[PDB]
């Protein structure tokens, strides 16, 4: 079996990269450990930057998003009995963000790939990467008992945090940067109208709460929760009562509750690996970095890694400029670190930390008061929130 | 002995408040533990906000400052082999800061007070405050062996961090917020021309370094140093060698060195007390709060506490509106916390902290890169640096 670019992982990164590549004439095969249904079961992201929206258009998979996606021009932050609206559009010079679930984006990409007839092998078990520094790397996997080999020119590791690709780079070549937060997010998806037309991030003494949405009749809520929590300990009723206790009274009063369609706990963490490549293997998305959910940057950073990898590969195949691929890590890391800095800042000002001294609590509240009260403070949040510009390369 | 307002402390806070009060017809007496010469020996501050410059004019003690003070429109921040200039004037909408030593300001105030003939008692030993909640509070002190009593309507504690005034408020009425940093600043004053016409704050792997000045022929330099350091362990030559190792090569090459006129180590700390008053006692300046030197806010916050206390007292005496004095703490604390937040931020991004993990070092460098590279980031530094506006009261 032979292709030009082998892609490990059929989550959004792999599918998006594969679609862009296919449309430009660069053959690619995607290998995925799970089944289509398992992948489609992950709820995850809801907020997309303008850059990600443009990439989807370039891949030609934007019909449903243009119809069903909700364009947001602002977002609210509630703390100490007050709600402040950050006008993203005004403060960032006209940019906005789009709410369209990750599940939907993934569904759109999968349908698009099937229609073009590109190769995707699900239940590709025990994927192994070989001869990463040779001129002819290859991938081996198992499909129903038999071990098959796929030959390629390049390999893009789009296999998330627990993927095989990052594990295939000699540990000594990698530099790992990681921070584990002492809390997680308990999320609940419900077929109920959202409490507001814009998102509400809330810093409350009991902990963080976030009011989000998927559509006009589907909501997504989150509440900060200790790492010791087990989802079976949170009945729908306990969740709604908790959510209500963390929101401003006028917001909690008009909240329409309902049975959960999905309920799960996601731990918060920051993780960056440098560089993001080795030989003919290039890491993209969660395989190379994790950002806490607070800033809505994860899927958005995956998009920029992908936009960068695709353009460099195009240059390599179309223009014979294979040497430009060495710049991949340098280009992506500049954006990754600024997004990590923002996600980290959001996380530190919106959440309640264990054993915080009086001074730090006061500084936390003052950070909010300053950034939300100053025109310059507001603009730093807004420009970071809509997403810093992609770099052009070369 | 009787007066209207008793002032404990003849540092800048007490002298400035006393001058403003005298000029408006409100009699006041200042009690100081030390001698004029001891007070004049403290080097301390060099940077003044525009608000402090205007207050000095209002007190009529600005002749020498208008002649000798240096107006700065920018400041540099050096990190990772690069120097970035923050144009304060442009980014803050026209404000600047003035470099005029604290020693000089204090000298100007002392001469001004003597000329007007207002009362100042130096070597006032063992000052004690009494009947703080009565309608007739009083102060007792000792002058050459005999204990004297001073009767007054109000008492302004302008006695710094180690003063008697804050200690006179029942501890249970106070809420203390404090952070101790694991380092201090070793400062050196020299009769040498400064290395630059604007200040240079430097984040270097070896630690923080700051290049300041007092005039065209007098410089003030600082280098971060562990708390275990003793000044006798730092010869002038060791200091210059250390300073040079922390600055960009092109800056270290043109540095004119020379023997020190003063050398001392100041520990870094944050401290705020709430409220800032009790009965007829009002705390101002270092007596109520300490901010690390990094943001040049200490003397500047003392000025705003003083501007606020003076205007409220004027209202009380001239207009019989004694009830407005209850708003003192609320008004001052709003400004104090934002300045504390800024001083804290500056301190955390410019200094090298003990046992910092890889992630935090990278976040530190990224904070700099973001704030110094974004027009909105630059503006948050600049507006905070020149000093946020004073509140108007009532
Ligand atoms: C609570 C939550 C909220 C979030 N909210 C947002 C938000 O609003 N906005 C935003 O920008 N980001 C957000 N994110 C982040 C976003 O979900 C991720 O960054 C995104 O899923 C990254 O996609 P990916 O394709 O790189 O990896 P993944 O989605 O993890 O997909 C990787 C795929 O690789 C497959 N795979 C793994 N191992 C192998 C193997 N060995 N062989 C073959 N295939 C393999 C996996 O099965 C999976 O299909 C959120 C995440 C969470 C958890
Ligand atoms: C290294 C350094 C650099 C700084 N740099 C800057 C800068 O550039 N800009 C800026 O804004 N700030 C800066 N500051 C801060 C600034 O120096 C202080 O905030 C300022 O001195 C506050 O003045 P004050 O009058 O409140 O107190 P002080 O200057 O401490 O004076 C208090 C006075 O009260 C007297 N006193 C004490 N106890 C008694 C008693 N029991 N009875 C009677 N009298 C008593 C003392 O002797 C002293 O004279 C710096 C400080 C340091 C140490
Ligand atoms: N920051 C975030 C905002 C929204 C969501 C979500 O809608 O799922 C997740 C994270
Ligand atoms: N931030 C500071 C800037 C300058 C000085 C000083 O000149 O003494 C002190 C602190």
């Amino acid at each position: 079996m032979k292709t030009q670019v082998a892609i490990i992982g059929a989550g959004p990164s792999g599918l998006l990269l594969g679609q862009l590549l296919h449309k430009a004439g660069i053959d690619n095969v995607i290998l995925e450990r799970q089944t289509p249904d398992y992948v489609l079961g992950r709820i995850r992201a809801g907020v997309l930057e303008q850059g990600m929206v443009d990439l989807l258009r370039e891949a030609g998979v934007d019909r449903r998003m243009a119809r069903d996606g909700l364009v947001h021009e602002g977002v609210e932050i509630a703390f100490a009995g007050q709600r402040r609206r950050i006008d993203l559009k005004r403060l960032s010079g006209g940019k906005t963000v789009t709410v369209y679930g990750q599940t939907e984006v993934t569904r759109d990409l999968m349908e698009a790939r099937e229609a073009c007839g590109a190769t995707t092998v699900y239940q590709a078990a025990e994927v192994r990467l070989h001869d990463l520094q040779g001129e002819r790397p290859y991938v081996t996997f198992e499909r129903d008992g038999e071990r098959l080999r796929l030959d390629c020119d390049y390999i893009a590791g789009c296999d998330g945090f627990h993927g095989i690709s990052r594990q295939s780079i000699p540990a000594e070549r990698l530099k790992v940067f990681e921070r584990v937060y002492p809390f997680g997010w308990l999320g609940l998806l419900a077929d109920t109208p959202p409490v507001s037309h814009e998102l509400i991030y809330a810093n409350h003494p009991r902990g963080f709460a976030l009011c989000s949405q998927r559509s006009a009749t589907r909501s997504r809520y989150y509440v900060q929760v200790p790492l010791s929590e087990k989802v079976e300990d949170w009945s729908d009723e306990r969740f709604w009562t908790e959510l209500k206790a963390r929101l401003p009274s006028e917001v909690a009063e008009k909240l329409v509750t309902g049975p959960s369609l999905e309920k799960s706990i996601a731990p918060l963490r920051s993780f960056v690996v440098e560089p993001m490549q080795h030989g003919r293997l290039f890491l993209a998305g969660d395989a190379a970095h994790i950002v806490p959910p607070t800033g809505a940057k994860g899927l958005n950073l995956a998009a920029s890694d992908v936009s960068t990898l695709y353009r460099l590969l195009l240059k390599a195949y179309r223009e014979g400029r294979g040497e430009l691929l060495e710049r991949y890590s340098a280009i992506c890391l500049r954006r990754i670190w600024k997004a990590e800095r923002f996600s980290w800042w959001m996380t530190s000002v919106l959440h309640r930390f264990p054993d915080t001294d009086a001074f730090s609590q006061r500084i936390q509240q003052t950070e909010l008061e300053y950034y939300l009260g100053s025109e310059a403070g507001l603009a730093t949040i807004a420009e970071n929130y809509v997403g810093l510009p992609y770099e052009e390369i070369e």
